[PDB]
């Protein structure tokens, strides 16, 4: 029960700081990890020990208190999440708003607030009501007394009337480790584990899928993913959704599969039992043939009949963004025909506007994909030679 009991996502303009502070809050310095990094949303995960000094009273994450060396106490394990780039971060908090119980939002003291990358980061936590934030005012080294106040009381102009209204500003340098402790405290304090039911249907989305048996006893297919409801245990009869593909008829089908659970490591331990927070290693029985290469990467884990629906196709209410981070700022309307990469939960897939509505469309999808009616959807257009995210939509019944 010492696993990661939160997921806290990194935001913040590009060279902010979220990486480095991502380091002095996990204490690394070295090193690779990548490896582990999602597919479909490029989510990565770096745990933390939160510990609290007998002594001197002050929090860190260091089994030795940085202030005075005496022995910290445990207190709790959070994640920090990340993704590569603005839009694959952009993408994963639309998509994924359920792998995130709170944020950091990293803003530079040095720059005038908030940057562009800024006011976006802070429009999709508004869009999937995120409310647990943290801001953490960068670089505070770099700037005099009198900048460091003139950039606090832009930041406070800035969340006024947001999400992030009652967060706390706290200044650091995330280099130096310079007032890291008062942040840690303030995760504590702002960014608390929600009150789970371990009880409600078990449901994780499943972000990389291997085949762990050395090259060349031989270990059934393993999931790597993110439990967002209820809980894994080992024993536990699963079913997994989409499922395999196979042919029929010259088109490609979706089966269904069941297995059972054979091993968890979350926290970097193996246990009997996981929960919501950071990643999980999912050992189960299936013949690593079917899991080898990320075949299940997108899909959704439950417990037999009690995991949601398969869509063919999705009714979407749509919402176009109203983005300002090289021109192509104008989202045009959506046109049938036209072909968009949809993203929604750790699923990924191209789809076809086969129809329009009030805003609304219906898309024809490449690959099925495992959701509930009312969750989420990334929208993205292909503009030129990369993808963009234009908006959002809602799955409708
Ligand atoms: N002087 C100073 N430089 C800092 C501080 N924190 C980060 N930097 C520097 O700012 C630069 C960018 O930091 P980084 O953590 O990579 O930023 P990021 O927000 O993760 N970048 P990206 O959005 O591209 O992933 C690096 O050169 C880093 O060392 C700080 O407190 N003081
Ligand atoms: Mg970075
Ligand atoms: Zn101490």
């Amino acid at each position: 029960s010492r696993q990661a009991e939160v997921n806290i996502g990194m935001v913040g303009h590009v060279d902010h700081g979220k990486t480095t502070l991502t380091k002095a809050l996990t204490g690394v310095w070295t090193d690779s990890e990548e490896l582990r990094r999602g597919i479909t949303i490029k989510i990565g995960f770096a745990d933390a020990e939160i510990r609290r000094c007998p002594n001197c009273g002050r929090y860190s994450t260091s089994p030795v208190c940085p202030y005075c060396g005496h022995e910290t106490e445990f207190v709790r394990r959070v994640s920090f999440i990340d993704a590569p780039g603005h839009e694959a971060l952009m993408t994963t908090m639309l998509a994924g708003a359920s792998l995130m119980d709170g944020a950091i939002l990293v803003i530079a003291a040095n720059e005038p607030c908030p940057r562009p990358q800024t006011r976006e980061h802070l429009m999709a936590l508004q869009i999937i009501g995120q409310k647990n934030i943290i801001i953490a005012q960068n670089k505070i080294e770099l700037v005099d007394k009198e900048k460091a106040l003139e950039n606090y009381r832009q930041i406070k102009e800035f969340i006024e009337g947001t999400v992030a209204e009652n967060a706390p500003i706290i200044p650091i340098s995330a280099l130096h480790g310079a007032n890291i402790d008062v942040l840690v405290k303030a995760i504590e304090d702002f960014i608390p584990t929600p009150k789970r039911d371990p009880n409600k249907p078990p449901k994780m989305l499943v972000l990389r899928s291997f085949d762990v048996n050395k090259p060349g006893k031989l270990v059934g297919g393993v999931l790597d993913g993110s439990i967002v409801q209820g809980k894994l245990k080992v024993g536990d009869e699963i079913e997994i959704r989409p499922g395999v593909p196979y042919e029929e008829h010259g088109r490609i089908k979706y089966e269904p599969i069941t297995t059972e659970i054979v091993s968890l490591q979350a926290g970097g331990q193996f246990v009997e039992e996981a929960y919501p927070g950071g990643l999980v290693g999912v050992g189960t029985k299936l013949d690593p043939y079917l899991t080898k290469g990320d075949l299940m990467a997108g899909n959704v884990v439950g417990k037999p009949g009690k995991l949601p629906p398969v869509w063919d196709s999705l009714r979407l209410e749509v919402h176009l963004l109203e983005r300002v981070v090289e021109q192509e700022l104008k989202v045009e309307p959506i046109k049938r025909k036209e072909v968009l990469l949809l993203n929604v939960g750790t699923a990924r897939t191209m789809g076809l506007v086969t129809g329009l509505g009030k805003d609304e469309i219906e898309v024809k999808l490449q690959i099925p994909v495992c959701a509930e009616p009312g969750d989420r959807v990334a929208i993205s257009r292909q503009i030129g030679s990369r993808w963009r995210l234009i908006g959002y939509g809602i799955i409708k019944e």
